[PDB]
């Protein structure tokens, strides 16, 4: 396949904001890699097809070997553009 659209970088490090029915807050676990994003639906690294983005959250990776160990498909920084992250040490 090789259909393409703005979407964010293969490896957006992300985390999945997700808790079984318990009536308890939704937790974090990560570091996911967002390989692919739909409307209201990211395609990660890990998962079936696509995850409801509500149960996803961006992340910083800090950097060097974080963001960067992910399937480098379309890791190309001019059709897949992100935002400015976090900031947090």
């Amino acid at each position: 396949h090789h259909h393409h659209h703005h979407s964010h970088m293969v490896g957006d490090t992300v985390w999945v904001r997700r808790h079984q029915t318990k009536n308890l807050e939704p937790r974090w676990k990560g570091p996911y890699t967002v390989l692919l994003t739909t409307p209201t639906a990211l395609k990660v690294d890990g998962i079936a097809a696509w995850i409801h983005a509500a149960h996803v959250k961006a992340a910083d990776p800090g950097g060097g070997p974080s963001s960067r160990l992910t399937w480098r498909v379309q890791r190309s920084q001019n059709p897949l553009k992100i935002r400015l992250t976090r900031e947090a040490p």
